[PDB]
């Protein structure tokens, strides 16, 4: 899996993942 | 899975994932 | 897996991973 | 796996990993 | 695995690893 | 594995490793 | 493995290693 | 393995090693 | 000035201040 | 000035201050 | 000035101060 | 000035101060 | 001034002070 | 001034002081 | 002034003082 | 002034003092 992101002063949340099982936030 | 995002001063939330099981936010 | 990110004064959270099992945040 | 990140005064959290098993945060 | 990061006064946490087994934080 | 990092007055934690087995923090 | 790091008054923790077996912190 | 580090009044911990077996901290 | 806020898992940005001079985000 | 905030797993940025002069983010 | 905050696993940045002069982030 | 904070595994930065003069981060 | 804080495995920076004059980070 | 803090494996920096004059970090 | 702190394997820096004059770190 | 601290394998620096005059680190 490749991860390429370009951010600049982001007050917001940037989520990007791949879960095979249960996950909690 | 590839992840390519371009953001700039985003006050909003940017969600992008793939869950196979249960997930909570 | 490759990891390339470019950030600059980001008050927000930047998540980017790949979980095969259960994970909690 | 390659890890290349460019940050500058980031008050936010920058997560980037690859877990094969269970992980907790 | 190569590790190249450029940080400057980062109050946030910068995580970047590759776990084959279970890991806890 | 190569390790090249450039930090300057970082109040945050900078983690960068590669574990084949279990690890705890 | 090469180790090159440049720090200056870092109140934060800078971890950078490569473990083949179990490790605890 | 080469070891080159440049520190100046670092209150934080600077870890950089390569373990083939189990290690505890 | 009083500051009372109640948040719970907010992916969005919550700004609330009072500037008398110029300010940039 | 009083500061009372209640947060729980907030991926977003929570800003709350009072500047009399110029400020940059 | 009183400071009372309750946080729990916050990936986001929580700023809360009062500046009379110029300040940079 | 009183300082009471309750944190638990916070990857984000928690700033809370009161500056009368100029300050830089 | 009273200082009471409760932290547990915090990868983020926790700042809490009161400066009457100029301060740099 | 009273100082009571409870930490456990904190990779982040925990600052808590009261300066009447100029201070540099 | 009373000083009571409880730490356990802290890789981060724990500062807690009260300066009336100028101080440098 | 009373001094009571409990540490265990701390790689980080633990500062706790009270200066009335100028001090350098
Ligand atoms: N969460
Ligand atoms: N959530
Ligand atoms: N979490
Ligand atoms: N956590
Ligand atoms: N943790
Ligand atoms: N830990
Ligand atoms: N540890
Ligand atoms: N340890
Ligand atoms: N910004
Ligand atoms: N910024
Ligand atoms: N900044
Ligand atoms: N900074
Ligand atoms: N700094
Ligand atoms: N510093
Ligand atoms: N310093
Ligand atoms: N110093």
């Amino acid at each position: 899996a490749n991860f390429l992101v370009h951010s600049s002063n982001n007050f917001g949340a940037i989520l990007s993942s791949t879960n095979v099982g249960s996950n909690t936030y």
